[PDB]
């Protein structure tokens, strides 16, 4: 539940790198894109 | 300053998981954690 505060943590953050991505192309942002995809799945895996 | 708002993000996912750490102890998480740690030398590389 503190794991799902994560969750929601990284889901924002994805939201706001996306949106971040929108508007100034940098790769690096793709690839914190890629991790934060990631760090989703593996939460929700210990969850439900 | 939208990538100012991006570090904060990531300081308090930091804080948030080391915690999270501290009481239980899961692999997965000293990764997600390094990953994060990552994040926030790749912003503040691209800031000051
Ligand atoms: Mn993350
Ligand atoms: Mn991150």
């Amino acid at each position: 539940d503190y794991l799902r505060e994560l969750l929601k943590l990284e889901l924002q953050a994805i939201k706001q790198y996306r949106e971040a991505l929108e508007y100034v192309k940098l790769p690096v942002l793709a690839k914190i894109l890629e991790d934060e995809e990631k760090h989703i799945e593996w939460l929700e895996t210990i969850l439900g």
